[PDB]
């Protein structure tokens, strides 16, 4: 660890951040999740985690930038937001994540051997708002907000992930390869003017948001399964939108198309958002 390097301001931080290769022991024996980037495993920190490798990249780039995404990610503390545990140095450093019992979101929903109600799914999706509000009042934009990228712990806390250093592609059959750019783009979950200029807000977040909101209520279904790929974009031009699953409440349905407002502007914030969908969740039972 080079510390001149960083900025001054960080130094204090980098002892919070950084786990002892002593501390640690990860089980390389069985892969519980993979990346684009790397697999991860089941590490022992006495506290259960998820250790995530990054050693499928040529290479991390700079060090000292690692170290300062590492810093800013660890200070980020919210309840519905996935925290660092911390990085562990060996090749490539590990990125260390706490264990999620109930893994991704959309797996979840899909699952035949749960039985979530409407107000269960209503709750995920306010869980969501909140963890999201908390990362918009830190300015921070997730750029790839999906149900298969909120994880559930073991008490089914519904938690923000696949941001910082656990940034990845973990289901690759929702990323496309554009023209110009040789970037891969979650396009379904993409809002208007990221389509058409790949610049990512706050405010695209909420189109996103809208998104998985309605995953969220078809139990995860495959959003515009007859649409192919950037062809999107001529699809939600010709005045469409995703349509109201069964038991999707109307004023849950009203809160999607607001997020999927043409003007960025005018979409919600999140804090409208948790608002909005709180009022909504109270009024059911079960
Ligand atoms: O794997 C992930 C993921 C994310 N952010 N960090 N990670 C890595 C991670 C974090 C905690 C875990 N806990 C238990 C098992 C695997 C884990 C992976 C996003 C969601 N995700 C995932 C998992 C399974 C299928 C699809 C996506």
């Amino acid at each position: 660890i080079d510390l001149s390097a960083l900025n001054p301001e960080l130094v204090q931080a980098v002892q919070h951040v950084v786990i002892g290769p002593s501390s640690l022991i990860v089980h390389f024996n069985e892969v519980i999740g993979r990346g684009h980037f790397g697999c991860v495993y089941h590490g022992t920190l006495k506290i259960h985690c998820a250790v995530k490798s990054l050693n499928r990249i040529t290479d991390i780039g700079e060090v000292s930038q690692f170290l300062t995404e590492g810093i800013i990610m660890k200070d980020f503390s919210h309840p519905n937001v996935l925290s660092l545990l911390g990085i562990c140095l060996r090749g490539s450093p590990l990125v260390v994540l706490p264990y999620m019992k109930h893994g991704d979101l959309r797996n979840f929903i899909r699952n035949e051997t749960h039985n979530p109600t409407v107000k269960d799914l209503i709750g995920f999706g306010l869980q969501v708002a909140k963890g999201m509000k908390y990362l918009a009042s830190k300015k921070f934009v997730h750029r790839d907000l999906a149900a298969r990228n909120c994880m559930l712990d073991e008490k089914f806390t519904v938690k923000v992930a696949d941001f910082g250093l656990a940034r990845d592609m973990y289901d690759k059959e929702y990323y496309s390869v554009h023209n110009k750019t040789g970037a891969k783009l979650p396009v379904k979950w993409m809002a208007l003017e990221s389509l058409q200029t790949q610049k990512f807000t706050t405010k695209s977040d909420v189109w996103s948001f809208g998104v998985l909101l309605w995953e969220l209520m078809t139990r995860g279904a495959p959003p515009y399964p007859d649409v192919n790929t950037f062809d999107i974009t001529v699809y939600l031009l010709q005045g469409r939108r995703l349509l109201q699953p069964e038991y999707c409440p109307d004023p849950l349905y009203e809160v999607m198309l607001k997020c999927w407002h043409p003007k960025a502007e005018m979409r919600p914030s999140f804090s409208e958002l948790v608002s909005r969908i709180s009022a909504i969740f109270s009024t059911f039972i079960g």
